[PDB]
């Protein structure tokens, strides 16, 4: 990367390293666009947590097929009648409209939504659209 401006910049810069020096990657990326949030595991293995920034910002379409991969869990999103692990909003349920755009959630004024922000994974069919009980969504 590149650039100076302290006082205001400072706050993103320590906030992004904060996240990143626990995720997977380096506080120093390309993608200056880039999305960080943190990775709520399905709760059924070794591991708790596994945090993941990735600028996955374009479509919902293709942020569902990759968490199947960063989960390292079976997928395709093309021709398969089972269920497949989305990504939900946090404190909310809501599963992340695949017919739409990330951009379009974050602009909204209703959810003005941004970066840093918390996402849920769990298997739910693509018909589904809301999840109640954030908790208790994969009981």
């Amino acid at each position: 990367g590149g650039s100076g401006a302290k006082n205001s910049e400072t706050a993103a810069k320590v906030a992004l390293m904060k996240l990143k020096m626990h995720a997977d990657g380096d506080k120093s990326l390309p993608q200056t666009e880039r999305i960080y949030f943190q990775v709520f595991l399905p709760k059924g293995s070794k591991e708790k947590s596994k945090p993941m920034f990735f600028c996955h910002r374009w479509s919902i379409g293709k942020a569902i097929d990759f968490a199947a991969s960063l989960a390292r869990l079976k997928n395709d999103n093309n021709k398969f009648t089972a269920k497949k692990l989305r990504l939900c909003h946090i404190t909310s349920g809501e599963a992340l409209p695949l017919d739409h755009t990330l951009e379009t959630w974050i602009a909204k004024e209703d959810c003005p939504l941004y970066n840093g922000g918390n996402i849920i994974l769990e298997y739910l069919n693509d018909e589904e659209q809301f999840c109640k009980n954030v908790e208790s969504y994969l009981e």
